[PDB]
């Protein structure tokens, strides 16, 4: 479906169902305008266990968020337009909210052409972004959507720490979905053109595990649960 | 609506149906490896009078484009799908084209939703791009649909040359079509958020006229045409 608004109030609305809905990552795309309209409801999301992946203008006051869940800030200036996508499955955008706040557009959408026209934007904005704060606050269930957050994250701390995971995705040579366990033992991120996977050992043998769309890896993946070596203890 | 498909061939022939419907320019993102494929559907939508708008990893040979029509290339290293945008009316989006070319998931759409997401994403590799070629065949009449193009073609050549416009555009305020003829006397381009306008001299005092989706300007336009000071003597 796609549903549309015109009204910021009903956008807003949309925007924490959305949030409310989501199991394992939400991406949210805000000016930092519009931070303390969504702050508590960042907060609620973490407390569920969902990793927030947020982007903003100008990185907020953060103390309330001190061990509240995984919660990854990135600074990217500017976007004007909220966005919100969960679980890979639904976005809500409001576009041009900077400007008007009020009687922007709006809509949300589950249309997996809207959602890979989202990602690929999400993917640009990540590469023009910086990574400012990174609180892992339930390191034996560190959650992602979207694989080029999570080898992000495996490339800042796989030197450091063993990582495990556990991933259900589809096998892209029989199609099936299965479930994956195992330790990661390494990971491409060929930034400029967004190739991103994790090479997850299994006892299998080592698989490559790509994101949403994946085509080169052994599967694709919207649903990667990581855990740190030593957290279960 | 939006059409499928997972044949690279009939995705190729959409992309071909979509160039060949343009009036005012087409935005074309394509990996170097589909050069060739497309070339020739280039230059005959140049020979129609429409703008040619290409982001390309690699810039190939071009000596045949000589005097075709109006041509823009830009670098951008890299993007894997090849995407057509057509008048900000019409989408054509391959998926992954590099890695499958064969079979990849392929959409075409005239959704709002759909082209302000790519309209977006499309932006964002503009401010990742740097112009490698400007072709000016047609110097009388210089089409956009894409108010950040052509306020990036103002930016280049304002201060040597004067530029008059007919813009046929929404007026903000009233809600209502009109077609504006004047003098381009300034612009506005705040790159990082995306921001873009034309300061236009009408007979009515000096008017902003922003692109698809404009708020802030007095008029919204995606129906462009520039005529070079002295071209039409
Ligand atoms: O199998 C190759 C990669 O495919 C996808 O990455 C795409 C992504 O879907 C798209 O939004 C973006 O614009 O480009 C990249 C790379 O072409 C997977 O998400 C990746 O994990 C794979 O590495
Ligand atoms: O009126 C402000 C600007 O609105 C639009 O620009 C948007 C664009 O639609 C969107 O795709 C992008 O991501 O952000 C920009 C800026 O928020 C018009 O196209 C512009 O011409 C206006 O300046």
């Amino acid at each position: 479906a796609i549903w549309r608004s015109r009204s910021f109030d009903e956008a807003i609305e949309m925007f924490r169902e959305s949030l409310y809905s989501a199991k394992n990552e939400v991406i949210v795309v805000t000016p930092s305008e519009f931070f303390e309209t969504i702050r508590e409801d960042l907060i609620k999301t973490l407390e569920r266990g969902v990793t927030v992946s947020l982007y903003i203008d100008k990185i907020p006051d953060l103390s309330e968020f001190k061990g509240k869940g995984n919660f990854f800030v990135r600074q990217f200036y500017k976007l004007n337009h909220l966005i919100g996508m969960t679980d890979g499955k639904e976005v809500v955008t409001i576009q041009n909210a900077t400007f008007d706040s009020i009687g922007p557009p709006s809509f949300k959408s589950t249309y997996p052409e809207i959602i890979f026209s989202q990602y690929s934007l999400i993917i640009e904005i990540f590469k023009e972004s910086t990574l400012e704060k990174e609180i892992i606050g339930n390191p034996k269930d560190i959650r992602f959507f979207a694989m080029f957050h999570a080898v992000d994250f495996v490339k800042n701390h796989l030197k450091n720490r063993n990582i495990y995971a556990e991933i259900t995705g589809k096998n892209l040579e029989s199609g099936r979905l299965e479930t994956l366990t195992g330790r990661v033992v390494g990971y491409t991120l060929s930034l400029r053109e967004a190739v991103n996977n994790i090479h997850l050992e299994t006892e299998n043998g080592v698989v490559k595990v790509g994101g949403m769309f994946a085509v080169i890896e052994d599967y694709e993946s919207t649903e990667i649960k990581f855990i740190m070596g030593g957290s279960r203890s």
